[PDB]
């Protein structure tokens, strides 16, 4: 595995946020989502019935897995990540276990995963996933249930609304039925998976912690997990801005990562328009990769599957910052 | 006809822009469009081809009437005015004449006028329209091919990429085929039409001009008439922002934004304050001009969260000065 | 003392964060604030030399006391709470103690908690105040010199950049030569003080802490302490944020701003919309908490433009709801 | 005069708007000045007694045209126009003729002309001028009184609120005792000018044109006059946006500049954070380099005379993707 020698002169890499809630974009019915606009369906408790109607809605004409990955690639990324599945529980791939889909789903009917996947191997860039193993709104049995003595970026953590019974809810359903099903299936198809970024387990026992880490393993040798599945059961740890250099859980091969959006939305947002300035996004990648951290920098896709115009205009004038600084 | 005095008391009414435009939401490959979304075809010259096909993605789940007339009535609006087809020759009903229409081309398969005209009359608002008599960047023959001598908030009036014959242009093939007739659908139909706001022509004849006038009055005889129009083909003046402080019957109106643009745009967070909007319609009414104050439909077809807020927002602080 | 029924049913009030600070308004050499403004001189350690010259350019033309108390009082706020001296360690009274305060240390050469104090008396406004009891960078015995395991919206919680030297720092120097005086001075002129509002103590001894609580009551029996200042000597509890939905009294309050930083900053135009204002404290009243809301005095010691805006807004709106 | 020949290879420069405007910043007793920050006196007619008075208030403890200039020749700039005297009629430089100046008027007491030109000097670069020779609302007899019949950024061009007596008015008081001997001032002082900018006369007679471009041809032979000042009174021609490539007053040199601001104001204003992008800036100064124009980009000092940090930021970012653009 030189797979680990790549991560350490990696630096930098893009993240994708795309689903259902891109299309309400931080807004319904009058009314402003959080910071976070992928979480807007626990925020507003949307009906799943309503919500996921979003998917007829679902039809991202200027798409293209080419010009997302070029542009990655022409600002230094040596790497691609991108969300399988959200807290939402709607799949961006074409999920045999689950309808509920974007293939399925929606008029797009295409594996937009695949895509990115193919577009990533034949640009020359290694591919990334990210699964939401514990929460699962769509679920009746969706994790984070027995973890709601904390606020969050919605309302609960788990789907209360169209499954307000607590004291009758199960997970161990919700995990043999879908989650693990599904974390074979995009660890089985989408070629080499070179990175694998879960959630901080809330509800999820340590059997089935444990029991991801070997899937992932049996499957995707090659793959670096992230430090949040479980204590022993990671490669590279993820440090979460507050644990950026000027409780630790040891990295034994000296892998670190940082996840950042250039606003302060992950999913797409209208009203969102505090993009990080050219000389912000070059000077945090620049520090980061100076203590020997990986910066994952996100791009929230719109409801046509474009990357917003700022978004674009910002990480290439953030790369002109840092050639022009390492001429000088 | 006592059509005439409502609009003489009628003060603010709401405007509503939406089509193919507002889905790319002044946005394309990468790029800002003009101050104006609506007019972004024009900007990037895009294929009709292209620019159709938005069509296909054109599913408004959360688009309703009721709701939209209900802000409008809140606010204290009496007439709602709405764009038939804009200049991108996309019709917003369902047009009999042309396939080129939201019922038709795609998969929401509603017509949009109509709930609104319906909305309107059950809410107890008079309704009103907007149609692009000259330009038509989908019609091979669409005007404005003869006036390309000045700039504009694209590239050129007509659709000189698709079409790039000026030499062999002929607008009269455009007028009869399309215009006449879409005219005659919208004026027949979606009940009783109280104002029609048309764009100043370039490329059209006295005769045509006349004809619309004439077509207008024959189907909708209480219907009032933009000064756009033609110099003896009107009711009441349209004033443009530059004209604000012969109208026979003393009536004026001026059409205005919350934002900078007509059509719905991501980067367009310009949003003017409670204040300037309450107060520019306060100097409109003191002027006898009526404020048409535009809201631009989002993909989704939803009022933008920030042009209802300061619309309601301009009510209260209009309410709150009535009292003191 | 009926001090503390009235503060039951007081509901808003007008918090005041003017300074040296406001002078820089988040932008230091051609870099950023934190959220926090105020705390620019610990964010680029920034010479007392340095910081403390900003005195010579202080001369706000445009400060009005009766102004911003006629807002206040407009907006239906009951108290207005004003910062007398910040962590910067500049006072905006006329200091005997200390010479690093606005009266003497600049061209404006004017005590502004007095004008503030008296147009509060004038207009039928309760008058409080805020002082940082554990924290001053001019001071080279400041507070927090002993608790910097934890990161802030500067540097150090100290001035640890004039004065390096944590291992031979003693706070009872500080306190018994500034702070205690200081304290006294404020509580004894200025009039009637409803409020008192101190930081949370990091540096500073039990003893210290009742010492001010006694130096309070003995000055200002009626005036109503912050919970911040110690476990056994408080009225009224301060909830921050995370604390919103034992208090002996059944008195609680939360200090909130319109934009995201307590002193003026050119870049934060994050205004809190005028329905946020109003729906905040709606929420906050109807738990039985006390709505500070702050405005960040610019260099000129005007009340920003939109600041102003969405606060009269904010009125009319909760105004407009209470007769529907 | 191989002036001429520079001036063809200059393509960038800096312009500097600053005044007793700057203090105010676009806002005036709770209400919003016109996109034009500098007009705010005219906007809401605002009495000499008090406009005047922010002199007082006038103590930028930041300003260094050390590093105005080193940022300008760092961003590629070849010359440094600035502001003598605005519409305002407040000279920035120490005035014998008028005491309404930056050094006799404020605590500041220092000619801010002079330093700027000085520190051009030193740096390598050109200086020039601008000079408010028609519009003075300091003025009993300020120009603009007789061509009102049209709309401004302000109210009245003139000052009509303290002088309203249009009918007794006479321009030739104010032209012969404050405006031809202020522009020799400047002309005869701070060494070298190479650019002079002049606004479009409304009331000022061909004699009064005439007698300003002999006063500077007599003090700066070589100095380069704008076409705004009389139609056979200039050397390069001054493009104003509407009049840029995809009536035209002949270039005889073939010399054509165009002025810009970065946001939407000149003056500095709080409320004007609609900053052009890095791209935007770097594309425009392109397009009118191409067509051989220069681009004189303007930098709106605020209250402590600095560079407002997004708009070095962005000066600073458009250069990268110039040199970028420049290697590729």
């Amino acid at each position: 595995n030189d797979n680990v020698a790549w991560f350490k002169q990696a630096k930098y890499g893009m993240m994708i946020h795309w689903g259902l809630y891109s299309l309400l974009a931080g807004e319904y019915r009058g009314e402003s989502s959080s910071a976070y606009a992928e979480w807007i369906q626990s925020k507003f408790q949307i009906p799943n019935a309503e919500y996921g109607n979003l998917a007829t809605a679902f039809n991202p004409l200027y798409f293209d897995a080419k010009k997302i990955v070029a542009l990655a690639k022409q600002c230094g990324m040596q790497y691609l990540v991108v969300t399988t599945k959200h807290h939402d529980g709607f799949a961006m791939y074409h999920s045999k276990v689950d309808a509920y889909n974007v293939y399925d789903a929606t008029p797009f009917h295409r594996d937009i995963i695949g895509e990115l996947a193919e577009a990533c191997q034949k640009a020359g860039l290694k591919f990334g996933l990210y699964y939401s193993q514990d929460l699962d709104w769509h679920d009746p049995n969706g994790g984070g249930y027995k973890s709601n003595d904390v606020e969050t970026a919605g309302t609960t953590w788990d789907n209360s609304w169209d499954f307000p019974d607590e004291d009758q809810k199960n997970f161990d359903l919700c995990f043999d039925n879908k989650i693990l099903p599904q974390i074979k299936e995009i660890m089985s198809n989408y070629g080499d998976i070179a990175t694998a970024w879960f959630d901080v387990p809330m509800t999820l026992s340590e059997a089935q912690s444990q029991t991801i880490y070997d899937t992932v393993r049996e499957l995707q040798p090659n793959c670096l997990i992230n430090s949040r599945l479980g204590n022993g059961k990671y490669d590279f740890v993820s440090l979460g801005d507050n644990e950026i250099p000027k409780g630790f859980k040891p990295s034994p091969l000296g892998l670190y990562a940082t996840a950042g959006t250039i606003n302060d939305s992950w999913g797409f947002s209208y009203h969102d328009q505090n993009w990080k300035t050219p000389r912000t996004l070059y000077r945090y990648k620049q520090h980061l990769n100076d203590f020997g951290i990986n910066y994952l920098l996100n791009v929230g896709l719109d409801p046509l599957g474009r990357v917003p115009m700022m978004a674009e205009e910002n990480l290439l004038a953030a790369k002109a910052l840092e050639d022009e600084a390492n001429r000088l």
